[PDB]
């Protein structure tokens, strides 16, 4: 390539986080040649998408407006305030006006057509033929009763969104020849065999052993593995899962490779360890550490793919298992109705999991009928999008491309609202496929390119997995690198000033953990020194400014140094804040962040995503629970940038403020605080509103998830009334936290049924209510969490608890009951699940 061209892929590498053009850890070519796949992709989205709708990605949805926004407009009528800097002047707008209706307006309301309406203060511009209220920066100020502010200015130039030029019927059998491990020690001596199994979607097809062996750095065998299941009846995503027991360690091996030709050779494959099923042990990804891991000897050599109507009972027994719920397992009586009757079946969408999880992979035959069943998608294609069942075919259960380019096929429908709601977990699952190119991986690849907003969470999403997975980073750099040629030059600019910006923090953060220790604390050396390496960073080269990797429309200036600190945290996170890099701003607060050293972020990322979807669910049904999901985004390695709640505090520490002795809690201290943050007694009483609905909610939301037992610590409120729960770092019982503190502030001292207790009890219901029509999603969005959240779980045991919680086949009143119970043991236990959590620690 060209020098500038090797400027540029250094550029990407940086960006990256890892180089994708090296070599070392490679046993093929697929990396490579989906590189390669992936430039095409890339070229047909680049091309098709509008420059002007690109540069100013307005955020946008066709969602109709919720009854909580549309009492909050009883004159049918919207204000907006447009600003110049001299002047500014407030219209009434229809709420079905488009921008430019506005804005034709906007010249004839005063006593050159080139401009747009842009938020004060945000990357946020309101353009295209939508209407006013289907704006989610309109929506996100009718419901926190603020003020639709916004500047004429000028639209911004698509140039400098410019994108860089481009240039048998034999059986299967392997020979194992040995284990080599340079240094082995673990504990006395023990016998060591390998496990073969041919896997496709976490079935077994077929699975082979070899003689144990005592545990030693070289052990030999030479043995031909001979397998029963031949090698046509062998399906395109088969591994060879290869297993060391005394289990220690795993390295898979695709038998079909990527030009579907079936795999031969010798391979020496580097084997990963186990921790002292989940996502990783699928990885056709091998051990980079060459030096100190354990490696398999292995030798193949072996292309392929070259009326009469239901009855009665039948028909109730097969639509009673369609009924059942993703996590209920399937008896072989099961499995055969299903594929018997399969043009039953088809006729369900909700079948369809079930019935693919009855299809016997390892027979040709068979996999070839399912094909031919499979392209009579009538019904499927013809179905309302269901995001739970879609998802459930992009799990670890299904290896066939096929099968999955049908989930593919429904996702296309999704808007960027809603793409953007499920990102993460689509991420995710790239995990559980096959192959690195793959119809998944390049539906984020196009989505992305296609919106920036898509663009900017994928890139972070990509760029967390990249840092700290060794599992699936080289899969997820291709793709990143693919997404990275695509988006233009602003965007590659304004990531690098972001990721300039967090590895600078990085060493800050890093050094002050390190001089820093725990208990004791913090220490004013510390606190100074923080200041005298930030000043010393500002002047130079730290970015002028930058966008917040949060939230994307907020440009952070320069920082405020003094109001920056280290918190009083054994892990030692910089409270940092930055100036607001927007002069158009309508308010001179400033832009704070947390950015924390050594935690991992996925786990709080993942909750988070799962709560935005909460909120998604009760917006449908009319239902406002008042959540916070403050921004929060995993950036490297056990590196990442938490989003400030502005007037915020711990639950905690305002039962501190009354002397901080321990455990001893009272009740009316919390309103008590209340009160006296309040600058009226109007105020005071919109803040009890705004208590009884959020603490509602984060009841309701934690207790599905099984997070609900928490410490009064990682509970905080804002000023106004705002509850919210953080910190999911960290993953006698209580369902969830509703504390003599927060009964009281509704008017309850034990036993006592007031009116804001009351109105408690009916919005948990309704809110609990509206999430059980979506149990199958919940499930699924879940049992993904776990498997590529978690180090290692029980695919059986761990999940169950969303079952139980969520009420599975139970009915409404029942249900209703079933979370008042809940409500009743809160009461019943009073502070005493709060006293034990301080006390068993010191
Ligand atoms: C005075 C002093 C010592 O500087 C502080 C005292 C405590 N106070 C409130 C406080 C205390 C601890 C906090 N931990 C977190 C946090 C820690 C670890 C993992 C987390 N995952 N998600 C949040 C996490 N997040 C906070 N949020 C975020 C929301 O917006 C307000 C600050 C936060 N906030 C701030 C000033």
């Amino acid at each position: 390539m060209s020098e500038e061209s090797q400027a540029f892929q250094r550029q990407l590498t940086a960006l990256i986080g890892y180089d994708v053009t090296d070599v070392s850890n490679v046993h093929d070519d697929e990396l490579e040649f989906t590189r390669r796949g992936l430039v095409t992709p890339r070229m047909a989205e680049v091309a098709s998408r509008d420059p002007k709708l690109y540069a100013m990605h307005p955020w946008v949805t066709s969602k109709p407006l919720p009854e909580y926004l549309w009492k909050k407009i009883a004159n049918n009528c919207i204000f907006i305030v447009i600003h110049r800097s001299t002047t500014s002047q407030t219209i009434k707008v229809s709420p079905d006006d488009t921008p430019g209706a506005i804005l034709q307006s906007f010249f004839t309301k005063m006593a050159e057509q080139d401009f747009v309406l842009r938020v004060c203060g945000r990357d946020e511009y309101l353009v295209g033929e939508t209407p006013i209220k289907n704006f989610q920066w309109v929506r996100h100020c009718l419901k926190n009763g603020e003020e639709i502010h916004v500047v004429l200015d000028t639209p911004p130039d698509p140039a400098l969104d410019e994108v860089r030029k481009e240039e048998c019927d034999r059986k299967f059998r392997v020979k194992i020849r040995g284990i080599d491990i340079p240094v082995l020690p673990r504990n006395t001596d023990l016998t060591v065999f390998v496990e073969a199994n041919i896997q496709h979607g976490q079935q077994v097809l077929c699975q082979r052993r070899t003689s144990p062996k005592p545990f030693t750095e070289e052990v030999l065998w030479n043995v031909w593995l001979e397998f029963s299941i031949k090698i046509k009846d062998l399906p395109k995503g088969a591994l060879l899962n290869l297993q060391i027991y005394c289990l220690l360690y795993y390295v898979n091996l695709l038998l079909i490779d990527h030009r579907f030709l079936l795999r031969r050779g010798e391979y020496v494959l580097h084997m990963w360890q186990i921790s002292g099923f989940n996502a990783d042990k699928l990885t056709s990804a091998t051990n980079p550490d060459k030096e100190n891991s354990m490696s398999i000897s292995i030798l193949l050599d072996n292309h392929p793919i070259a009326r009469a109507e239901m009855p009665n009972q039948l028909r109730k027994q097969l639509e009673a298992i369609i009924a059942t719920d993703p996590l209920n397992p399937l008896t072989a009586e099961d499995k055969e109705l299903l594929w018997h009757f399969r043009y039953e079946s088809l006729k369900h969408p909700k079948a369809y999991p079930k019935l693919f999880s009855s299809v016997k992979w390892g027979q040709q035959e068979i996999v070839a009928k399912t094909y031919q069943l499979l392209a009579r998608r009538e019904v499927w294609d013809q179905s309302a999008l269901d995001v739970g069942l879609t998802m459930q075919l992009l799990d670890c259960n299904f290896s066939d491309e096929n099968v999955r380019a049908i989930a593919v096929q429904k996702l296309e429908s999704l808007e960027d609202d809603d793409v953007l709601h499920y990102l993460l977990q689509l991420v995710q699952a790239v995990k559980f496929e096959p192959y690195h190119d793959s119809a998944l991986a390049r539906f984020l690849l196009k989505r992305g390119l296609r919106n920036k907003r898509i663009g900017h969470f994928l890139f972070w999403f990509l760029r967390s997995e990249i840092a700290q997975s060794r599992h699936y980073q080289q899969r997820f750099a291709v793709i990143l690198e693919a997404y990275l040629r695509g988006c233009g030059t602003a965007m590659l600019h304004d990531f690098t000033q972001q990721v300039q910006v967090i590895e600078m923090l990085q060493k800050v953060t890093l050094d002050i953990k390190s001089l820093s220790a725990e208990k004791y604390d913090v220490s004013s050396q510390v606190i100074s020194q923080l200041k005298q390496k930030l000043e010393n960073l500002q002047n130079s080269q730290l970015p002028e400014s930058f966008r917040v990797p949060y939230d994307p429309g907020l440009k952070a200036g320069a920082l405020a140094i003094e109001k920056c600190t280290v918190m009083a945290s054994k892990k030692k996170p910089l409270w940092l804040e930055f100036k607001c890099a927007d002069p158009t701003a309508l308010s001179n607060e400033t832009i704070g962040i947390i950015f924390k050293h050594g935690d991992d972020l996925r786990q709080d990322m993942l909750i988070l995503q799962i709560l935005r979807i909460m909120e998604s669910i009760w917006e449908t049904e009319s239902l406002d629970l008042c959540l916070l999901p403050y921004g929060c985004i995993s950036t490297g390695d056990k590196i990442g940038m938490i989003e400030i709640v502005k007037d915020a505090t711990t639950i905690a520490k305002i039962q501190q403020s009354t002397v901080g002795n321990t455990g001893a809690f009272k009740d009316e201290v919390l309103n008590h605080w209340l009160k006296e943050k309040s600058p009226t007694e109007e105020k005071f009483q919109a803040a009890v509103e705004r208590f009884v609905y959020s603490c509602a909610g984060y009841c309701v939301a934690t207790f599905v998830l099984g997070i609900g037992d928490r410490h009064n610590d990682n509970i905080m409120i804002t000023e106004t009334g705002n509850l919210f729960h953080i910190d999911f770092g960290h993953i006698e019982r209580v369902p969830f936290v509703l504390t003599p503190d927060f009964l009281f502030v509704m008017g309850t001292s034990g036993k006592k049924t007031s009116p804001h207790f009351q109105k408690f009890q009916d919005i948990c219901v309704k809110a609990y209510l509206a999430l059980r029509h979506h149990t199958n999603l919940l499930i699924i969005l879940f049992s993904m969490m776990l498997m590529t959240g978690m180090p290692q779980l029980t695919s059986k045991e761990d999940i169950e608890y969303i079952r139980d919680a969520l009420t599975v086949g139970k009915n409404e009143e029942d249900a209703k009951k079933y979370f008042l119970d809940q409500i009743e043991v809160c009461r019943d236990k009073g502070w005493t699940v709060q006293f034990n959590w301080f006390l068993h620690l010191v």
